[PDB]
């Protein structure tokens, strides 16, 4: 049995380095017989804020709007915004979710941050109860691809940006596990922009190298332990 | 002398609990004397994606597009798109910035993540040369007043959350600290839908009531021990 994966990326410039992470880890999924889709946001256009307008049906409360419960409902029901309703087509589809983007402020670029916030709505990704181990898209397995502008000195506990892992609490964590994902091992290109031409075209070889045995790697226990020790 | 008091709204709902804690801000600022201003991201229909349509005019490379060059050129250069300056306008005259927001995903809303993609950029609110302690915005207060789905308890180092401290690094230290942001307290509102009409009288009455003595309030030490640590 083959696998489907999902590249969720996040970046301007198709020349980037991350498009080249991003069309690495396709013709290495792609040679493996994989089944993958990418969701190029910039190239979609994706629409990031969460509005009255990812709704079309009666809402449950049109005196006070709330985007949770509106959400919420409007999934049961079938009236969501179809933009939202193609991505998670695609996720609910997906063994493998990467996402691939360069980091933006210790997070993801807000284009990406939209993708979260209205593609995994109540009752899709998750339910109250339904969250973290119990979260709806258990058995997935979710991948961070992250890019950055400072070195992996900087990124450490007693560098100046602390640990990198500290940053990844929140998307890996409160986001993804959240949601029932399993985590795997982040993948952090550190600093391409400051990187020499072989030491950029060593990260790019090692991420498909290690896309090679990604499906016999084990998630990473997505704990307070593992992101900040203590 | 006065203070200049700028606050970041991030909700789509006026008669929400975020909208009463901007409108008592509002208020009892006001009151004091103080200079007030609000910067409504969904009543502006705010741009979230950082895209080269930031970039007034012609692009100092239309062949590769880079958005961090391309934007701290366009700033040296007096190019950037109107709705980014006109906040950095803002910002630059506030004495204290106030963000107001419900917590997305252990972060902020995607249309505010744009707003912090877009309007600190490269030039304005940090550059190489200072970041940090030497942030070109220093000598300014930021001050983050989030609203959480989850609980208090929920939001414990022991917790399923974990603590709360552990979501703002990227907000507080990543981003605002970088800008050279000295930091107060972040004032957080745990999850007013589910606590009474009372409970949420008492969590808006101590926001306004902080409010009175916030100008003699000492900036939070910053750093991962205060984050992180015991
Ligand atoms: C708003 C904003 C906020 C930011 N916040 C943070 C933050 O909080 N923390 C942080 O650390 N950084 C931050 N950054 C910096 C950001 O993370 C980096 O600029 C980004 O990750 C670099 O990745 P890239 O793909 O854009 O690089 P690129 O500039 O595209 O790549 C650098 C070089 O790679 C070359 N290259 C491309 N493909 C290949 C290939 N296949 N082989 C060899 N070379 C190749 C390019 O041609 C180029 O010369 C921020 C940037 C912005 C704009
Ligand atoms: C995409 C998305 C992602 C999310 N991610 C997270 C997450 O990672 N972690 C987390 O903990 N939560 C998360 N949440 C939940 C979110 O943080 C809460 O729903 C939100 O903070 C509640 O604030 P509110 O202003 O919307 O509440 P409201 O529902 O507007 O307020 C609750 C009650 O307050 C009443 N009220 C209004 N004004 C007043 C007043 N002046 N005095 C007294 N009562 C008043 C209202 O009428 C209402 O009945 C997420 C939500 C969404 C939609
Ligand atoms: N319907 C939004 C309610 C909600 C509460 C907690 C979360 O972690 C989350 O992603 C969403
Ligand atoms: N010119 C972007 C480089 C950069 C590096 C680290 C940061 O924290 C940041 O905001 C920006
Ligand atoms: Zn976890
Ligand atoms: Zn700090």
């Amino acid at each position: 049995a083959g696998k489907k994966v999902l590249i969720v990326y996040a970046h301007q410039e198709p020349k980037s380095f991350n498009g080249s992470l991003k069309n690495v880890a396709v013709d290495e999924l792609s040679r493996q017989g994989c089944t993958v889709t990418v969701s190029d946001l910039y190239a979609m256009n994706f629409e990031p804020r969460a509005t009255d307008k990812d709704i079309t049906g009666t809402l449950s409360n049109p005196e006070v709007f709330n985007y949770g419960v509106e959400t919420h409902e409007a999934y049961k029901q079938r009236s969501l915004a179809s933009d939202i309703t193609d991505e998670q087509k695609k996720v609910r589809e997906a063994d493998l979710v990467i996402f691939q983007f360069p980091l933006y402020w210790f997070s993801v670029p807000a284009i990406l941050k939209g993708w979260m916030d209205r593609v995994l709505c109540q009752g899709f990704a998750f339910d109250i109860p339904g969250f973290y181990d119990s979260g709806l898209l258990q058995g997935k397995l979710a991948l961070l691809s992250v890019t950055t502008g400072g070195t992996a000195e900087m990124y450490t506990k007693t560098g100046v940006n602390g640990d990198s892992r500290y940053f990844l609490w929140p998307l890996q964590h409160g986001t993804l596990h959240f949601c029932g994902f399993k985590v795997l091992a982040p993948q952090i290109s550190f600093a391409p922009e400051i990187a020499s031409e072989e030491e950029r075209k060593g990260m790019v070889a090692a991420w498909s190298q290690r896309l090679q045995t990604i499906w016999k790697e084990e998630p990473i226990p997505c704990t307070a332990h593992w992101h900040f020790g203590q």
